[PDB]
């Protein structure tokens, strides 16, 4: 995982958490107090499930449930820290551009495993959205849909299509309807 998002995940925990709890699993991982993430740092995923399994235990949530309020409030800590990703978009906008995103974000990487997010319209009022990965991180895709609704204050519903795993990568097809019409028909 690219070292930068663990960083606004850690931010996150302590806005959701609290600083004890943060600060507790970091050190049960054995680092030291407290790390600063480069913008070139990998973090392995272990040692991330490791974080978050360590949040579980001591809040008494459920892993998924802590991954899916972890993708509504990162939103929030995107907003500050890639603020030129949201100025000037619209929800459907910053939708449809997330899976270009995560490719060229995580380009530079050798042996990069970007989830792909591929968008598409399907109605004026509609996207439809695919979260493949291998990671199986379902929760935090939804919570990420849910927490950018709320950030761009626009009604979406989120119909879950199909979740299941197929040759090693976990998929999630969501059919996203917008209450207010979002798209017009432009040329070619
Ligand atoms: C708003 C600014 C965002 C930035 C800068 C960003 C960037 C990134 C990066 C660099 C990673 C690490 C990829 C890797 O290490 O392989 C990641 C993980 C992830 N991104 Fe984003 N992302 C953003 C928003 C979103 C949104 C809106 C969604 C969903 C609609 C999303 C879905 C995910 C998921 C599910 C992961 C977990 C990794 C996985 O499942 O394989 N991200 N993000």
């Amino acid at each position: 995982m690219k070292g930068t998002i663990v960083g606004t995940w850690i931010k996150t925990l302590r806005d959701l958490y609290g600083n004890d709890v943060v600060d507790e699993s970091l050190k049960s991982v054995g680092w030291e107090p407290d790390r600063v993430i480069t913008p070139l740092e990998d973090i392995d995923d272990d040692e991330v499930r490791r974080i978050f399994a360590k949040v579980s235990e001591k809040t008494g949530k459920n892993v998924n449930e802590i991954w899916r309020e972890v993708g509504r409030q990162n939103i929030k800590t995107f907003s500050e820290w890639f603020p030129s990703y949201f100025a000037g978009r619209r929800l459907v906008n910053f939708l449809m551009m997330m899976d270009e995103v995560h490719l060229q974000l995580t380009k530079m990487i050798k042996g990069a495993t970007p989830p792909r997010l591929i968008a598409k319209p399907v109605a004026k009022d509609a996207i439809e959205m695919e979260y493949v990965s291998k990671r199986k991180m379902y929760d935090y895709f939804l919570g990420l849909i849910e927490g950018s609704s709320k950030f761009f204050k626009e009604e979406i519903s989120v119909e879950e299509v199909e979740r299941g795993e197929k040759d090693g990568f976990s998929r999630l097809k969501v059919r996203i309807k917008f209450k207010n019409p979002v798209f017009e028909y432009k040329k070619n």
